[PDB]
């Protein structure tokens, strides 16, 4: 089998992307964040604090002739920006471009964080990291990945993330139209839970390439690209009025500016970021001070290949019995 679906950023600057996915029978659509850094299939549903809800499409699982409560499990989760949802636990059949998980774990939230809420667009996450990773308690779950995998043509899923656009993600094939030149595969570890790689180093611009190992992960639930700030202050100090501000949060930069690219490697191979994929708008409405795309991780504990980095290449996230990671350009 396979499935495809169109992934849409939920605003002007790609904050993030949402993909429609169909849960129980008959089918409720929500549009979920699908995040390869983290491993829980979770809804803003009929159960969530009522409060808490403010214009997401909600799942109740009463209306589905599939949903089986999972008895005695709960789930709690917090995510690196600070963020966190908890709640009980439903199996159901999961559907995500015409490809069906039955069985499926949905992680039904009864509490979400403020910034859940303040985001009316995002109805839940789908995760995509490793299923060690998943928080279902006492008994943990698979991710739809993992459920599917079996059942796929073969065994991997693909990011093709748009830049100010809608994109795809596929399950189960490799579409050769989708990218040029060839796919350059590199290792993967997954002690962490994650798609954890090692990139070969960068450049700044046309400057020259630098070879250095930088160990990070494959995130499409991080907006953007955090790397080690010997390396943002490379790339920053190419920006004439670029600063990084302890009361903003990071790097600052003119928004009269014209921002350099910035190239990463994966093997021998290299994926340009276009400067324009860096300009993450204004500080404030109205503000001539923009945020930057690339952040040091300094503060994280590792670094973070996020959509700034992602929507640059097609993706292979390849979940053979040894995973690894593909990139090509596009």
């Amino acid at each position: 089998s396979t499935g495809s679906a169109t992934t849409t950023p939920i605003d002007s600057l790609d904050d993030a992307y949402i993909t429609p996915v169909q849960i129980g029978t008959p089918a409720q659509t929500l549009n979920l964040d699908f995040d390869t850094g983290s491993s829980d299939l979770w809804v803003f549903s009929s159960e969530t604090t009522a409060s808490e809800v403010d214009g997401q499409t909600i799942y109740t699982p009463s209306k589905s002739t599939t949903a089986k409560l999972l008895s005695g499990a709960t789930w709690s989760i917090s995510y690196g920006d600070g963020s966190s949802s908890s709640g009980d636990v439903y199996t159901d059949t999961v559907s995500v471009g015409g490809l069906t998980v039955t069985g499926q774990a949905v992680e039904s939230a009864k509490k979400v964080s403020s910034s859940f809420t303040e985001d009316s667009t995002i109805d839940g996450l789908l995760g995509l990291a490793f299923s060690t990773l998943n928080t279902v308690s006492p008994t943990q779950q698979k991710t739809f990945f993992d459920n599917a995998k079996a059942s796929l043509d073969s065994p991997v899923f693909t990011a093709d993330l748009g830049y100010h656009a809608p994109g795809t993600y596929n399950f189960g094939f490799i579409d050769t139209t989708a990218y040029t030149g060839s796919i350059t595969y590199t290792a993967v570890s997954t002690k962490q839970g994650f798609w954890e790689w090692t990139s070969t180093g960068y450049a700044v611009g046309s400057g020259t390439f630098k070879s250095t190992s930088i160990d990070g992960i494959a995130d499409t639930g991080t907006t953007l690209l955090y790397l080690p700030a010997t390396v943002v202050s490379a790339y920053w100090a190419q920006v004439s009025g670029a600063k990084s501000s302890s009361s903003v949060g990071g790097y600052v930069f003119p928004c009269s500016a014209t921002l350099p690219s910035f190239t990463f490697g994966v093997g021998s191979a290299r994926i340009v970021i276009p400067g324009d994929y860096i300009d993450f708008g204004p500080i404030s409405t109205g503000s001539s001070s923009c945020f930057g795309g690339i952040q040091s991780s300094a503060g994280i504990g590792i670094n973070i290949f996020g959509d700034v980095a992602l929507k640059a290449a097609f993706v292979v996230f390849n979940g053979a019995t040894t995973p690894t990671l593909g990139f090509a350009s596009k």
